């Protein structure tokens, strides 16, 4: 998994100009002038990669950014010349463009990635990358991942579910449950569990902390009024049976 991003000398002062082009603004001029670049490329996604990687905006990209732009325009270029992946981009290359894009936590960027490289029609190769992030303890990291991936049917509650409920972090969480329904019912089931069974709420969170070993955990959060407004939203949102 080692991309062969060093430019040339053909190319290189081509791109320094283009960063200084870039500078005004991002729109139809700067747009054509891509798409002129990725005709003449060989292989325009593996130049995909190279571009993104020689411009100062890929450790925070934003819409603005001429590295979010870079991959902005090779999305349009695969689709207005309808293109496909065949014999052009392998397994290794995927696994290239996925070490660019996760590291971010940008969703935008990643869900292009996924989009451009056809992430969804192999899937399953990422699934260590994100263990490897949850073993990290990057709950909302991996947990957008999984989403964006659409593996609904890989990870159980433990995993990056529950840790961002500790986190305080609904959204993540939710969104990955709301397509996720074998989960639905363990997920307040064991929240339940710990209103009613008549032990300190804050005991039975610190037991899942230490047993499941959650870090970075919003402690202000896990208390009986902000834990049973949780359980009222995700039995009602979700219509789960009275096993209260």
């Amino acid at each position: 998994d080692f991309d062969i991003e060093l430019d040339e000398n053909i190319a290189n002062w081509f791109e320094g100009f283009r960063d200084s082009f870039k500078t005004f603004k991002k729109g139809p001029l700067i747009s054509q002038r891509l798409q002129m670049f990725y005709m003449n490329t060989r292989n325009p996604y593996e130049w995909s990669l190279k571009l993104f990687a020689n411009c100062p905006d890929h450790n925070s990209p934003k819409s603005n950014s001429l590295a979010y732009t870079v991959l902005e325009e090779m999305r349009n270029f695969k689709k207005h010349y309808n293109l496909g992946t065949d014999q052009l981009v392998d397994d290794n290359l995927r696994m290239v463009a996925f070490n660019f894009v996760a590291k971010q936590g940008h969703c935008l960027l990643f869900r292009m990635v996924v989009d451009i490289f056809e992430f969804l029609q192999c899937r399953d190769l990422f699934i260590p990358k994100v263990r490897e992030m949850i073993a990290r303890k990057q709950y909302k990291e991996a947990g957008q991942i999984a989403i964006d991936l659409e593996l609904f049917e890989e990870f159980d509650e433990h995993d990056f579910v529950m840790p961002l409920f500790m986190q305080d972090k609904i959204s993540i969480a939710e969104d990955y449950l709301n397509k996720a329904e074998r989960l639905q019912g363990p997920v307040v089931q064991l929240l339940d569990s710990f209103f009613d069974k008549r032990q300190s709420v804050e005991s039975h969170c610190s037991r899942y902390i230490t047993e499941h070993e959650v870090t970075d955990v919003y402690y202000s959060k896990l208390h009986q009024k902000p834990l049973s407004k949780l359980v009222q939203r995700l039995a009602k949102n979700y219509n789960i049976p009275r096993q209260f």
